């Protein structure tokens, strides 16, 4: 579990979304598992504007962040799931490292801020829906 807290928003995976996020929804694409809802108090996490391919990112099944080099967002095929048909997952980034369900919405960060959150996994794996693309989560 876990959100990205900028301005007025809060970003979480979209397969996790509550229904207050639905009722206060901004924005959602289930072709990359985000969901950006309203809130009424103000955030300060910085998002990256940036190209970076290494950062740490938090794993809550090892209560651990970790250092690691990640792909440039893409499309990715995902396995069918309670939340999702068999799909491409766009604007995924994988990561060599430890994630099993459960770690889905933990911070990816590189020097420049919030890079993205866990959304896929496995077989010694993690993958991280990017979020630098989306400028209009600072204005
Ligand atoms: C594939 S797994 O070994 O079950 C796993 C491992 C690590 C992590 Br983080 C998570 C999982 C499950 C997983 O990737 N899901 C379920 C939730 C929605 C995800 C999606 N973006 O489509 C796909
Ligand atoms: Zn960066």
């Amino acid at each position: 579990s876990g959100a990205i807290y900028v301005g007025n928003y809060r970003v979480v995976n979209r397969h996790l979304a509550t229904h207050n996020d639905w009722a206060n929804l901004v924005w959602e694409d289930s072709s990359r598992d985000l969901l950006v809802s309203s809130t009424t108090a103000q955030g300060c996490d910085t998002i990256a504007r940036c190209d970076c391919q290494t950062g740490v990112y938090y794993c809550s099944s090892r209560r651990k962040h970790y250092p690691v080099s990640f792909s440039k967002p893409s499309l990715i095929f995902v396995e069918a799931s309670e939340y999702y048909p068999a799909r491409y997952q766009s604007h995924l980034m994988l990561a060599v490292g430890h994630s099993e369900p459960g770690d889905c919405g933990g911070i990816l960060r590189c020097q420049h801020g919030v890079v993205g959150i866990v959304s896929t996994g496995g077989n010694g794996l993690v993958g991280f829906a990017d979020v630098r693309d989306l400028l209009w989560l600072d204005e």
